[PDB]
């Protein structure tokens, strides 16, 4: 998440946004919808292949709804979420792949911002609720929690329901990893890109499309370098119900031209400028690591990063980023250009606060801000000047981590920065002297997240076998669930912005309490506790792909229960399938839910097996793959030299 990140990019790269052309449906005298005929070709003058649905957007606004009324339960809210989900699927209409993707247990980095947004959740509640003197908790939108299971249980349904009647899934491979996976959401969607990528049949001018809000979506899109990428999210800034369309392939031309610098030593390549790009954002802040101080998106802090990397890229020796690696020796030189700026830009900063006028206590335009800084927010020792270099080294790291996980997938389910705030610029120091080694580490349980990311007032969502650590003032772990906690605005307006001062767990601590505890367990959340897999459905009418499973697995005579996937009988999919036990193709799909709003068929024309992602000792090249052919340019001489003239500024 890259709060402002959005309405910076296309203030700024306008082109980048265009409206989706949404077919709607007839409605007939007698009320019936008539639905659309998403055979048809596509009325946004592409088709598109591969659809990537980071579902937890869907899930949260079909929840809680600011703007309608709140469903009546659950089963409520999985329509919602079907009505929601077919609308974006008859706009999108994927031609090949379609890929279900329900946030799993998160690295402990994500954990740390998850814990957070979910606290904030409690405490909005309860300040709501105290000024009246059950409703859906929005935390329940959390891997591992009951609300979970059922929509679980509701898109396997879903999917195999459309594969049945919708004749525009014939051939739609439907892939849905769900909340019972580990991996966050936008990342096993990215895990699958990559996989694909190195298919040795894979296509290089696969048409993709991402759906969501969340601004790192954006940076993905970018760090696939698959050229013909869109992303599709609603039209937030509808003031004066649609979607529009965020083309990288666009970006990518802005980027071009905001970045080109002449006379280099070194080869220019759009490819590994976009990457460093893409690396420099991290410090304006996201989910895994903090802005730094003199660095805020509203202040052209990207254009801030963008004008160091320009001066310091010829004395270098080439780029920061290699196929997700840094170079801290060549980053200490970003760094050392913007201590040199960080006393003025503060200054300016309050020359602007004081013309908007015709409390602070840290006064970063004032002589010593940086004593004060560390000992108001950090709370530490001004006078320990190596305390300063540590936090330095921890958001160095953070950067390596990032950079590999977004490139290359999660180094490590362990590392997070343990910090609330952000180091100076002036604070990076020997960063070349760094050797950083990550550790896979350990994944966690879907109940271990759950005491990682919940406070006290969500423990219905738990079992109630744990209840008792996160209640009990003699629990030893009780200074791991505040039920009251201090969020610092740090000069920010609205109460959401700004930090959470929240305890960072010690996870040895809360593993050894939970363990103490598991025997304790039903046998039914015993299984709950263990990791899911991912899932292929496909209809019996695609060609190739379903005659294959129907003979390995559920013919008369069946081979090898896991079999590789020929990317020429399946629609361009690569990877392995394994056969599900206990499961029979063909029977009778069943409605999950109890008031029956959704029919049963009796002959489930869908057929279901376990997916397996292929996995090369080959890493993910940030480059043009051969026979990729690009999209005409959308941007004119007009448009990049406007963007040329605007970054001399
Ligand atoms: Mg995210
Ligand atoms: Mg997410």
């Amino acid at each position: 998440g890259i709060p402002a990140a959005f309405r910076w990019l296309s203030n700024k790269y306008p082109k980048i946004i265009s409206p989706v052309v949404e077919e709607r449906p007839i409605v007939m005298p007698d009320g019936t919808e008539i639905p659309v005929d998403a055979t048809r070709p596509n009325p946004n003058g592409e088709e598109f292949d591969n659809l990537y649905l980071d579902m937890n957007g869907i899930v949260h606004p079909c929840s809680h709804p600011e703007d309608k009324p709140a469903p009546k339960d659950e089963e409520e809210m999985m329509i919602e979420i079907f009505k929601y989900t077919d609308r974006i699927v008859k706009m999108v209409r994927p031609r090949k792949i379609l890929m279900i993707a329900v946030d799993g247990v998160a690295p402990r980095a994500k954990m740390n911002q998850q814990r957070s947004r979910r606290f904030r959740a409690a405490q909005e509640a309860k300040e709501k609720e105290e000024e009246k003197k059950k409703a859906f908790d929005s935390n329940s939108i959390t891997p591992g929690t009951p609300f979970m299971d059922i929509l679980a249980a509701s898109l396997r349904y879903w999917c195999a329901y459309k594969l049945n009647t919708d004749p525009a899934w014939a051939k739609l491979k439907v892939i849905i990893s769900d909340a019972t996976v580990p991996g966050e959401g936008e990342h096993k969607i990215m895990e699958f890109i990559r996989s694909q990528r190195s298919s040795p049949e894979h296509n290089p001018n696969t048409r993709h499309v991402i759906y969501g809000l969340d601004a790192d979506l954006i940076m993905l899109g970018l760090a696939t370098h698959e050229p013909h990428f869109r992303v599709l999210r609603e039209d937030v800034f509808f003031q004066e119900k649609p979607f529009i369309w965020l083309h990288v392939s666009i970006l990518r031309e802005y980027l071009a031209a905001e970045l080109e610098v002449p006379n280099l030593p070194f080869r220019w390549d759009l490819e590994r400028a976009i990457d460093d790009w893409v690396f420099l954002c991290f410090f304006v802040g996201n989910d895994f690591l903090p802005h730094l101080p003199a660095l805020e998106i509203r202040e052209n802090g990207i254009d801030t990063l963008t004008a160091i990397w320009k001066d310091n890229l010829p004395i270098m020796g080439g780029y920061l980023t290699k196929d997700g690696h840094v170079d801290l020796e060549r980053a200490q030189y970003i760094l050392n250009g913007l201590a040199k700026q960080e006393d003025a830009i503060f200054r300016r900063r309050r020359e602007v606060e004081e013309r908007r006028e015709a409390v602070d206590t840290v006064r970063l335009w004032e002589e010593g801000y940086a004593d004060r800084y560390y000992e108001q927010k950090f709370k530490v020792d001004p006078k320990d000047i190596e305390f300063r270099h540590k936090v330095g080294r921890a958001y160095a790291e953070g950067l390596a981590w990032v950079l590999q996980y977004y490139y290359q997938g999660c180094p490590s389910w362990e590392w997070f920065y343990p910090y609330h705030y952000a180091p100076f610029a002036a604070d990076f120091v020997d960063l070349a002297k760094m050797e950083i080694k990550f550790e896979k580490g350990r994944i966690s349980r879907p109940f271990e997240q759950l005491m990682s990311v919940l406070p006290a007032a969500s423990r219905h969502a738990i079992p109630e076998v744990y209840h008792d650590l996160m209640t009990d003032p003699n629990s030893p772990i009780i200074d791991f669930y505040p039920e009251e906690f201090e969020i610092d605005l740090n000069g920010k307006k609205m109460a959401w912005q700004g930090v959470a001062l929240l305890p960072f767990i010690e996870m040895p601590r809360l593993l050894a309490a939970m363990k103490e505890r598991e025997h304790l367990l039903s046998e039914e959340d015993r299984a709950r506790n263990e990791p899911g897999f991912d899932v292929l459905l496909i209809s019996d009418a695609h060609p190739g792909l379903y005659e294959d499973i129907t003979s390995h697995f559920y013919s008369k005579k069946q081979g090898a229960p896991k079999f590789k996937l020929n990317p020429r009988r399946s629609d361009g999919l690569a990877g392995k399938v394994e056969k599900i036990e206990g499961y029979v193709p063909h029977g009778s799909l069943v409605y999950p839910l109890a008031r029956n709003s959704m029919p049963d068929v009796d002959y489930d024309r869908s057929i279901t097996v376990r997916y397996i992602m292929p996995s090369s000792a080959h890493q993910h090249k940030s480059m043009l793959l051969r026979g990729v052919k690009l999209p005409p340019p959308a941007l004119s001489r007009s448009d990049i030299e406007i963007i040329r003239s605007k970054a001399k500024n």
